[PDB]
């Protein structure tokens, strides 16, 4: 069962294969790899080559052509010794990849073949140095039924193709760059395509060939459009073109992660590439954005220069998540961008950083690598890069990048090398920096203030402290970049300075404890703090009402608007948990209603931004207020504060809605915040009198001429329990039912109803027609939304959801350990609650320990876990 590995225990391998030419005679129940590899012992010359396998059917292994009789089989490995320097090393062997319900290696989505090989994949399909320090130029050939299969793919360029006897076909492809094997792709089925071309700046034009399933063709056109809008952002941002004359991507409906940046040949889950307006909400379509342009961007960075190791997943992961906010940003509303990403941060990832999982961004230890595809590599890791953005600026960002690419283009690098050009090219010493690598948890940051009528003065003093996580139980002080600003009593800033000079608004907390004195401060000031969220970090700082009141009112930055609407809130969310608990209801300062009256009325505030604001935190990030989550009273409290403001605000909230209504729908970015602020006011408005309400949701839901409008209403319609609820969630099954992406949408708000019957109904819905447990999205969608999307329920004292998610985690664990494994994350978290909750989910956990076969995804977590 065990074993975990070390950062610190990189060696440089033995061996490196430089070329490699497969074949795969394809077919759903046995498919017949030959591979023949160019090796070169780097290594002492009585090194063996130690080949990575599993589930694989060895048939023959030669040496140039010499069958070896020097060799054996362990456990995931193939060791061979007595090897010349170099030499041509032919493998055979078999796999089935009807069997691979996992989703790892070789498998079958639907009627076509694929693959996925990140991270430790491609020992699935054949033995080798799966290991992403060896780099290969790959030439695959690939044969199969011309019937079944009309289409296979592999990165690169078509080179050859052939027919053959028995209606057989081949292509070969080969791809020119050299690359670890977590980014081979095959594909094999029959499919519509779109194609299209992008020329680049340079005036290279690439085919773009984007593959679906038949009868999807017209959801495909948004996805090519986004990634036409991709190539041509990453050649205006980071000066970056394609390198190759073809960019495929296909869609499957089988797949365990969002998408895969294989070179020149993506494999995407096709619920980021699938949309049209009766389909798709406003969100799926920036999603799909985002993610096309997330796997475009990583050819770069990623592919052109890959991770010499594993442990530096977040060199390229953290990056490229960077690179796909800021392309979101530059295209539509940064403000949204950075407050939603904020959200994430806040209320998912804190909560990964306090748990028995908690890593850093770098971890350092790891037994399944597919566990560390997380919150704190991916969304951490962007805010780490983003702080490096914050100290240099864009242009020595951009300089850094450069250095980056121009010293490590093909080579597999590590995070530290990325931090170290930044360094160089920029000049800003980054070595007290690098600490944001190696340790885990979330600074808390503690600001005090004193202001100086006689001096002039304002003075901040700022602290700093990580507390111990279970994987580190010493904690150093971290550089914080603590950006600043200061307004007067109009909403003016006020210049930074100390002893005649400008002073830099991004303050360098250091240490543990320092001071900052400002001068020519002629007028006590207000501040914002941690403006742009410029660290990932918590703010304790003992706000007034009236100060927060005045930055929604004044501050020159949308975010530092939004934030201080969060700060507002949260002293009263957590006023009335505790007054849940002891059974009163919610009490609000009329003044803090006035402050929300005031935003839904003022003309001159951004409807992107008013919206965000009418957006109240979701349970996650309500939980993260709190040392004991108590998730029935969040999730009640949020109820009676939506129902409140509901009340109090009815007059200006149906205003505007009806404002903001729009005839024509547009995918574009002000058409989308008016919606956004429509939409927001409709979910107040759902809490209101009863059939006021009622007539309005299910009119918004008949008369809907996109998905976004239509689902908004059946959202608020379950929310709220309206009576029109049971009639319109069949009409979105009897509509719908056929359409898997669609029903997901469907399966969640099921999942998250807050109907006291709302387990049962998910139990029923496991029968349903558009369910099954062979596809992750439907798994996700159901069970994975009530576990880790209804805190309440899940968390319902009784012990029926954990109960529940133990008997699903049963059954997945031996179907497809790394979906388990995202389900169980909810119940890892067991010392966030009260002891009678931790009981019954220690006891939950041990019994998912004792599982006959369990998987090490599995194992991983329920340890830290019950430790
Ligand atoms: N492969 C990623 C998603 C997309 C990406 O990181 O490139 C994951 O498995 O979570
Ligand atoms: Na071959
Ligand atoms: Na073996
Ligand atoms: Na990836
Ligand atoms: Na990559
Ligand atoms: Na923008
Ligand atoms: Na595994
Ligand atoms: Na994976
Ligand atoms: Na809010
Ligand atoms: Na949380
Ligand atoms: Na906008
Ligand atoms: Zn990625």
């Amino acid at each position: 069962q065990p074993q975990a590995k070390y950062r610190h225990d990189y060696r440089a391998p033995d061996y490196q294969i430089t070329d490699i030419d497969l074949t795969f005679d394809l077919d759903a129940q046995k498919t017949v790899v030959t591979a023949v590899s160019q090796a070169v012992r780097h290594g002492a010359s009585d090194a063996p080559l130690r080949l990575n396998g599993e589930d694989l059917k060895l048939v023959s292994v030669h040496i140039n052509d010499e069958p070896w009789t020097a060799w054996k089989e362990e456990e995931g490995a193939l060791v061979i010794s007595n090897l010349p320097e170099r030499f041509t090393l032919k493998i055979i062997n078999e796999i089935s990849p009807a069997a691979n319900t996992a989703l790892e290696g070789l498998y079958q989505s639907g009627d076509a073949l694929c693959t996925q090989c990140e991270a430790e994949g491609f020992r699935h399909i054949t033995y080798y140095l799966d290991r992403p320090d060896v780099l290969a130029r790959f030439t695959t050939k690939i044969i199969a039924d011309k019937i079944k299969y009309p289409f296979l793919l592999s990165n690169g360029n078509r080179v050859a193709q052939g027919e053959l006897e028995n209606g057989r076909h081949w292509v070969q492809w080969q791809d020119p760059f050299p690359k670890p094997c977590y980014l081979f792709a095959l594909v094999a089925g029959d499919f519509d395509v779109l194609r299209d071309t992008f020329t680049t700046r340079s005036g290279r034009e690439v085919a773009l060939e984007l593959y679906v399933d038949r009868g999807n063709l017209d959801r495909a056109p948004w996805a090519m459009t986004s990634l036409k809008n991709s190539m041509k952002w990453d050649e205006e941002r980071f000066g970056l073109e394609y390198d190759l004359d073809i960019y495929m991507i296909v869609a499957v409906d089988f797949f365990n992660a969002g998408a895969m940046e294989n070179k020149g040949l993506n494999i995407f889950n096709s619920k980021y590439v699938l949309a049209r307006t009766d389909t798709a909400t406003d969100k799926d379509y920036l999603d799909i954005e985002r993610v096309i342009g997330h796997e475009y961007f990583h050819n770069w960075t990623g592919n052109r220069v890959t991770c010499r190791d594993w442990f530096q997943l977040s060199l390229k992961e953290g990056l490229t998540v960077f690179r796909d906010q800021e392309f979101s940003s530059d295209l539509g509303s940064r403000a949204v961008n950075r407050i939603n990403n904020v959200r994430t941060m806040r209320g998912l990832q804190f909560a990964e950083d306090a748990s028995p999982m908690a890593h850093p961004i770098r971890p350092d230890m790891v037994i399944e690598m597919n566990n560390f595809y997380t919150l704190t590599v991916y969304e951490k890791g962007a805010e780490v890069i983003r702080m490096i953005h914050t100290l240099l600026g864009e242009e020595n960002f951009q300089k850094g990048m450069q250095l980056y690419f121009e010293r490590h283009d093909g080579s597999a690098a590590t995070c530290d090398d990325f931090v170290q050009a930044m360094e160089d090219a920029s000049n800003v010493d980054l070595s007290h920096f690098r600490r944001w690598y190696s340790q885990s948890g979330t600074p808390i940051v503690t600001v005090k203030d004193d202001y100086n009528p006689e001096t002039e003065q304002y003075t901040l003093t700022i602290s700093q402290r990580t507390p111990a996580t279970p994987d580190q139980a010493e904690k150093q002080p971290l550089h914080i970049p603590f950006a600043i600003e200061l307004y007067d009593n109009e909403g003016k800033v006020i210049p930074l300075q100390k002893g005649g000079h400008p002073v830099n608004s991004v303050l360098n907390v250091t240490q543990a404890e320092q001071t900052f004195v400002f001068d020519n401060v002629y007028f006590q000031p207000v501040p914002a703090l941690l403006c742009e969220f410029s660290a990932p970090v918590k703010l304790e700082y003992k706000w007034s009402d009236q100060q927060l009141t005045f930055l929604m009112r004044h501050a020159r930055n949308d975010f530092s608007r939004w934030d201080a609407a969060q700060s507002l809130l949260a002293t009263y969310i957590k006023l009335n948990v505790a007054r849940h608990q002891q059974g009163q209801p919610l009490s609000l300062p009329v003044h803090v209603a006035d402050a929300f009256r005031a935003v839904l009325l003022d003309e001159k505030i951004d409807p992107a931004l008013a919206a965000e604001i009418l957006t109240l935190p979701s349970v996650n990030e309500m939980a993260e207020l709190f040392d004991i989550i108590d998730p029935i009273a969040i999730a009640e409290v949020r109820e009676a504060l939506t129902r409140t403001l509901a009340t109090e605000l009815a007059d200006e909230l149906l205003a505007i809605y009806n404002a903001n209504y729009q005839s024509e729908y547009r995918v574009e970015h002000e058409d989308i915040a008016k919606r956004t602020l429509r939409n927001a006011c409709l979910r107040f408005l759902a809490f209101g009198e009863t059939h006021l309400a009622d007539v309005l949701v299910s009119k918004q839901f008949h008369e809907a001429n996109n998905m976004t409008d239509a689902l908004a209403a059946l959202s608020a319609a379950v929310a709220a329990q309206l009576p029109c609820r049971d009639a319109l969630m069949q009409e979105y099954d009897d509509k719908w039912h056929q359409n898997g992406l669609v029903m997901d949408k469907w399966f969640i708000l099921q999942a998250t109803s807050p109907a006291a019957n709302v387990l049962e109904t998910v139990r029923g819905l496991l029968q349903h027609r558009s369910f099954t447990m062979s596809n992750p999205n439907r798994i996700r969608s159901l069970i994975g939304a009530f576990a880790g999307s209804n805190p309440a329920a899940f968390h319902a004292e009784d012990g029926s959801g954990y109960l529940f998610l133990v008997e699903m985690l049963t059954d997945l664990n031996s179907r497809n350990p790394q979906v388990a494994s995202r389900l169980i994350e909810p119940l890892i978290r067991l010392k966030r609650y009260d002891a009678k909750r931790q009981e019954k989910m220690r006891a939950a956990l041990e019994q998912l320990k004792g599982l006959e076969n369990l998987s090490g995804d599995l194992y991983e977590k329920i340890t830290k876990a019950l430790a």
